[PDB]
């Protein structure tokens, strides 16, 4: 599609002139930040960002690539180098330590330096590193963790846990030697390492004794509590302070959000991961944007400020399943959660960063026409005379081999919710990509997010901006009425 | 490999503290720019940048991903939205119009608005758009075009040409109707549309009459001149001004660079594209960094300043051939050309941008170990019990069906110069990717390169910084002694 207005050079010259006016008037905010917000698109590399822009644009009735995402409005951009100390193509755990603790680490370990060794419980002790969230709490700020995966997953675990094995969700996942050597399962670390004001996401089963029926799936033994120590970790967390509340559904969450007696909130919406947004039960399950709204409303009450971590954790899982429809629809919802927080916070006192922990081997090509579906076919058949989708994965479960016969997929099949795009190599799960990811920033000290940075830099910018340890001697003025003129 | 120094959190905390010190001390340069430099990595998307960082790092004796590229030192970063008006997965021609002219355009057309139509000669007239290079020349600056492809290719052509078909290199490539309707081949537009001080790259054959033996390959008919109008476009370009010089090899280039009688230089080093750097004859063929040095030295002589376009054009071609070794080695040389220009220019008076026109369907994964070759294998076998390379392409000539028998490639085979990584879909040539690309900037007005921008913004920033049309009323102070 050739939009007529774009045929005129005046359209492009005017757009560029307006962008130059925005750039020339752009001002940095030179105060500290009262609030610190980190939005993490799990697996949301640069290809995912563009494909999400096209999808969100088209859902809104536009052609796609021209339509800005909520993240595209952020004034400051940088590239983030994602490598783990031991692996150049990283995982979620090792990356979590970098952007949440400010120290690069080893693949599959959380909140520990690279002196630690994967699955070696004894290597934990003396090697723990502390999160910006932990440090925000020590400074008197309120702290929050919001995710679409289990709250015990690698990314949210990076804000509170210290483990040499990211698979240790409950005591049921641990070898006896690790339990005896003094290692704690992630679910236990969640309630005991530090005070967390807001915990929202999935992961009910790892918090309850073995056989405890799930409130949503009581008849399914696979959804039941799994704990071997018979501890009710939800009960133990509630008992820590006055004003705590536990919710497991959307109605309870909405009621809790309005309740003045509630000051701390734990909301666990599924036995493990939350349903993909497209499969969400709108009456039972809250959306990521709803969870972020409740989190901001509760955390906002503390006049000292807050640190908030929001994770679009299922973008990663959609890509692992080679199902681009799931990965991209999750990213659409992630972008809406960014928009909601923007409506509820001011850049004058809030530093908001948007980034990814790593990328995937996801790409879209085939010289597709303007305004066509991202899930569509390339305009020409491939060398074998059969069609090909714009989206293709390097590896994963989408690999097809009907003997030596490549399928000849239709537009109807390719746009299907459960369609797995073709891949070059078979794997039960598609792999991460090792390439750099974007960092978007808005608010006090956002101008420090520039150039090409090591991933661990994200944690240091946020700690510096909030005058948190090791930067208590920040030398920054408190937030006032300095804005971007954006 | 776990490097011992990286086990200590103090290493990471010190590195971040140093980066914060650089960021806090970073000062925008609020003057105009005397010199405007654009480095274009053709097809160099974000995956190519990282893979090139690892490769360049390892070639230098390091582990790889920790080692900065010359481009990684640029203070200002942004994302560029590459879509063509008619195609969301773009080509080199349509993108060239955006970052060189400041107007987005249609797929396969150069220096024309999207009112024009591909391969419709009549749609050219009244729809031409003018480059920042053309506008730099009008303002009295010296102008230069440096590329590793033929100088008549889509990207360099964007600085001087207006065509509805990027395949019109010479008159031999044109239909008779287009010639009769008044359309000009790219090679002719090169010498006639504007005055270009420095032209460096390939493309000898499109400049000479049919059958003119190539100076390097006289015995090969496939390397001979291709022109049907019997014009010698090199001779016509030399005759335009006093002090012009034509070179076709490295020794002649070096001699021309030092000759005070030479003020304009045309250097065409191959019949078509220049050899891939790994295949380069070091005595006969100049490197991209050498061409960049000669261009900067010659263009620097003008007290009014210069506009210079430098293109790592074979990065794209390596990826099209599904041969990552070629694509990445070209990008290594591209990064070295960035470094050379940095040594020869001052950020106080020079605005240098680095970007890509578009990306590819190239990626690298497989949870590879730190310090391993980018051309290596993933540490574990795939689901079918056979190995897999870290690098994989979505499509292209690397596809291997083999009656459903996926190869079980070795490290020796995968690291080979001509190895084509596996692909999901067969194509004679691998396709571009539609995702955003990076923009890196240094110098006066580099701080305007921020956030997420439309690709055509690159041309406007450069025109504004140089006080070129339509921004002659820039209101900027002249370059001074303020650095980043
Ligand atoms: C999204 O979340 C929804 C909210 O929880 C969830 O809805 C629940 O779904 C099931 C239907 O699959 C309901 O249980 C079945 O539905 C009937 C319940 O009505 C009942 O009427 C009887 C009248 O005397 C009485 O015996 C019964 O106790 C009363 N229940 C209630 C809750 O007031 C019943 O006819 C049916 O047999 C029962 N049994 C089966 C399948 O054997 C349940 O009520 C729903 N809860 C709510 C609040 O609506 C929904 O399924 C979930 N998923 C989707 C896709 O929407
Ligand atoms: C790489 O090229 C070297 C230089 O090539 C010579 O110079 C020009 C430059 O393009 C070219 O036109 C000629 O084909 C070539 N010919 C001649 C007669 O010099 C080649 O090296 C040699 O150059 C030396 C002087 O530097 C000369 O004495 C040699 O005779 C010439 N080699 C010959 C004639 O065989 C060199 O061969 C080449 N290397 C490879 C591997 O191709
Ligand atoms: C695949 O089906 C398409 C119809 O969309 C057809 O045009 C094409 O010829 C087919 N390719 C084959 C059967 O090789
Ligand atoms: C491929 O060769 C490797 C040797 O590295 C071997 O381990 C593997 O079993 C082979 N795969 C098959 C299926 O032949
Ligand atoms: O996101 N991860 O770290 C992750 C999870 C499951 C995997 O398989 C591979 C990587
Ligand atoms: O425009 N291009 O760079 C381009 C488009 C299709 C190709 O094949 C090769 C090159
Ligand atoms: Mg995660
Ligand atoms: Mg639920
Ligand atoms: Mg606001
Ligand atoms: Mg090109
Ligand atoms: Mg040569
Ligand atoms: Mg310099
Ligand atoms: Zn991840
Ligand atoms: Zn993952
Ligand atoms: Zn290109
Ligand atoms: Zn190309």
């Amino acid at each position: 599609v050739i939009p007529v207005e774009e045929e005129n050079p005046v359209f492009w010259n005017q757009k560029a002139k307006e962008a130059l006016d925005v750039a020339k008037k752009l001002q940095p905010i030179q105060t500290s930040a009262k609030n610190l917000i980190l939005f993490l698109g799990d697996g949301m590399g640069v290809p995912t960002v563009t494909a999400t822009r096209i999808l969100k644009g088209q859902l809104g009735g536009h052609l796609g690539p021209e339509t800005p995402l909520a993240m595209d409005h952020f004034p400051f951009t940088a590239l983030s180098k994602t490598y783990n100390v031991d692996r150049q193509v990283p995982d979620s755990a090792g990356t979590a330590t970098a952007y949440l603790c400010g120290v690069k680490a080893n693949y599959k370990t959380i909140g520990v330096s690279a002196a630690a060794r994967f699955n070696q419980c004894n290597s934990t002790f003396g090697n723990e590193v502390f999160s910006v969230m932990h440090r925000a709490k020590k400074a008197g700020k309120s702290v929050g963790v919001v995710t679409t995966t289990r709250v015990q997953h690698a990314s949210p675990a990076g804000t509170y846990a210290h483990t040499v094995n990211r698979d240790w969700y409950s005591d049921a996942d641990m070898p006896s030697s690790a339990l005896q050597e003094g290692c704690k399962d992630i679910a236990t670390q969640l309630i005991s390492n530090m005070d967390i004001d807001v915990i929202l996401g999935g992961g009910r089963k790892f918090m309850f004794p073995k056989g405890t029926p799930d409130p949503e799936y009581p008849g399914d033994s696979d959804q039941s509590g799994v704990r071997l120590d018979s501890r009710n970790l939800v009960e133990e967390w509630l008992a820590k302070y006055q004003g705590t509340r536990y919710v497991w559904n959307r109605e309870q969450l909405m009621q809790a959000s309005q309740d003045p007696a509630v000051t701390r909130l734990m909301g666990l919406f599924e036995p493990t991961e939350m349903k993909y947004d497209v499969n969400r039960n709108a009456s039972a399950d809250p959306s990521l944007a709803e969870m972020t709204e409740v989190a901001v409303r509760l955390l906002s009450r503390n006049p000292q400020g807050f640190y908030l971590f929001v994770e679009g954790g299922r973008i990663d899982q959609g890509h692992h399943a080679g199902t681009a429809y799931l990965a991209l629809t999750e990213a659409v919802m992630f972008d809406s959660a960014i928009e909601k927080a923007s409506q509820l916070t001011n850049e004058k006192d809030t530093l908001t960063l948007i980034t990814a922990d790593h990328s995937h081997v996801f790409a879209f090509g085939g010289y597709t026409l303007r305004g066509t579906s991202i899930f569509g076919l390339a305009p020409l058949n491939a060398q074998d005379g059969k069609s090909y989708t714009s989206i293709l994965y390097g590896n994963g479960p989408g690999y097809v081999l009907n003997s030596g016969n490549r399928p000849n997929v239709t537009d109807a099949e390719s746009g299907d919710v459960n369609y797995k795009q073709q891949a070059a190599v078979p794997l039960s799960s598609e792999t991460h990509g090792g390439e750099d990811v974007a960092i978007f920033a808005r608010g006090p000290q956002a101008h420090l997010v520039h150039g090409v940075q090591e991933q661990n830099y994200i944690a240091h910018v946020m700690a510096f901006a909030g005058c948190l340890e090791p930067y208590t001697d920040c030398g920054l003025a408190p937030p006032a009425d300095e804005h971007h003129h954006h």
